[PDB]
């Protein structure tokens, strides 16, 4: 149905990635995933951003060309996304000719129309003796005509919002940096080599941050031959996530470049918080020791709208132990033990309000399937979360108040042990359901269990609408590890101070 398009930043390369940059990239990742399984036409960009005169330095201490550098660093980037299963449809570098090219073109281009001119980059109380201010930077340099376009912005901002997420930034845009007025940007340099040449001043590379936010079109196929997937996909939703700390560069000179170029504005920025651990961790570490599922879980739900988050080795060491190895491992364990026990592998049929806590089981699950949604639309994925262990909580609640085991000790109430027992795999299933755009392996281990296929669609979900004819598997296998908690702080902690 609907094109769908999302971005990460295109990072640097200037190190090994840290927890940071993998949260941004499994963020966006669980919102294609989850496009896709809503029926979404979806695309999936991520890359890396490797001119800029930091880059060329490295470069030059390593003692080899900058491309041979950046070289070397994307393979150990492509490496990373292979372990966090990021599905990105494509994989952008700046140093790929076709990029490289159409950005010359747009700086040409945007020079034809005026909308770059040549000026002098000038700028910064101590004074000397004549009044001048001695405590400079000053360069020829191109710039880019922002102030003719600020009245334009505004009311692309007054009439639009929801462009940027969430509430506040828009405001903040508008206080700091629009309101008072946009002074033309210096979109050039010449210190350095390391960029793409002004063809008609070689001497001059093109700002970094130009070259950069083209990517987000250029990898679509824009100003080129091929350009079925620019036509197709930046015509449709477009969202671009985003760190709060270049939220200006995404929401003023973006928008300003695509309206000289005359292509559709983005219809989203999703601008979040900083992700700190208490001091650094690499994703594999993680990987190696509690696996995938648990470190896309834990990123993802721990940093919340409107602010930063904090990783502890006591909160992810914590919540695998009581959030997925007790709330939901156990769960399954003792709902398939109980269809063993009671009915032979045999699912019953599901028939609704047959004990009193029926209804009440599946108005929950009905609120928690709608409470997800709204909180995915939104991407705001702690929310998103809570709904699920709502019902994983409740659901455990459930067995508490049914008692099967009081229900099996008498052959009247048999219809009563069935139903709980349908209801106990109904919610798993919407729940292995909820998650998998977020435990791709998880959701699959917890369907197959229950004798269920994998999920394919998250469109028109609900408790009741259960297959027919399903058997468990004989024996159950736990999908999360029974950790030592001590040791495994004890553990996580040693590795980020050695
Ligand atoms: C056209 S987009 C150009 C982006 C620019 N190259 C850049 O800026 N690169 S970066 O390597 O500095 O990446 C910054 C982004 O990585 C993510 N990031 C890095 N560290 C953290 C962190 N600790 N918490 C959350 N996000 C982080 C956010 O998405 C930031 O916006």
């Amino acid at each position: 149905e609907k094109n769908f398009y999302i971005t990460t930043p295109i990072y640097y390369p200037s190190g090994k990635l840290h927890i940071g940059s993998a949260y941004t990239t499994i963020a966006c990742d669980v919102l294609a995933r989850y496009k896709r399984l809503m029926g979404y036409d979806v695309f999936y960009l991520t890359g890396l951003d490797e001119h800029g005169q930091k880059i060329q330095q490295k470069a030059e201490e390593a003692g080899i060309t900058p491309q041979a550098y950046v070289d070397g660093m994307a393979v150990g980037v492509k490496e990373l996304w292979q372990l966090l299963d990021i599905s990105y449809d494509k994989f952008i570098r700046t140093t790929d000719d076709y990029h490289e090219k159409v950005v010359a073109q747009v700086f040409e281009r945007l020079l034809a129309q005026d909308d770059i001119y040549l000026g002098e980059y000038s700028g910064w109380v101590f004074r000397d003796e004549a009044g001048n201010v001695t405590g400079w930077v000053s360069e020829e340099s191109y710039f880019l005509r922002l102030s003719k376009y600020q009245d334009r912005l505004v009311e692309f901002f007054k009439a639009h919002p929801e462009f940027i997420t969430p509430d506040g930034r828009l405001n903040e845009m508008l206080r700091n940096f629009i309101e008072p007025g946009l002074e033309d940007l210096a979109v050039s340099r010449t210190t350095f080599t390391w960029g793409v040449p002004v063809p008609s001043n070689p001497k001059h590379v093109v700002y970094v941050w130009i070259d950069a936010l083209l990517n987000y079109a250029t990898a679509l196929g824009y100003a080129q031959d091929e350009h079925g997937n620019f036509d197709k996909f930046w015509n449709g939703t477009v969202f671009h996530m985003v760190g709060k700390d270049i939220l200006r560069f995404h929401s003023i000179y973006w928008p300003i470049l695509l309206m000289m170029l005359d292509v559709k504005l983005p219809d989203r920025l999703i601008a979040h918080g900083w992700f700190v651990m208490k001091n650094v961790v690499y994703p594999e570490m993680l990987v190696e020791r509690y696996g995938l599922d648990p470190l896309r879980y834990y990123l993802m739900r721990n940093l919340p709208v409107g602010s930063d988050g904090t990783f502890t080795p006591e909160d992810y060491v914590g919540r695998i132990n009581y959030e997925l190895a007790n709330d939901l491992g156990n769960l399954l364990n003792r709902t398939v033990s109980m269809i063993n026990k009671y009915f032979d592998g045999q699912i019953p049929a599901y028939v609704e309000g047959v004990t009193e806590f029926d209804h009440v089981l599946a108005e929950v699950a009905e609120q928690s399937i709608a409470d997800f949604h709204t909180h995915m639309e939104a991407v705001d994925y702690p929310r998103a979360l809570e709904a699920v262990w709502t019902l994983i909580s409740r659901t455990n609640k459930y067995i508490d108040e049914t008692a099967p085991w009081v229900l099996a000790k008498d052959e009247a109430l048999r219809d009563q042990l069935a139903s709980v027992m349908s209801h106990l795999a109904a919610s798993i299933r919407v729940v292995a359901h909820l998650i998998e755009p977020f435990m791709m392996e998880t959701s699959r281990a917890v369907l197959t269990q229950l004798g269920l296929e994998e999920v394919s669609s998250l469109e028109n979900l609900s408790l009741a609408d259960f297959p027919a004819d399903v058997t468990v598997v004989a024996k159950g296998t736990p999908i999360f590890p029974r950790l030592n908690m001590e040791e495994e702080i004890a553990y996580i902690k040693e590795q980020m101070e050695g």
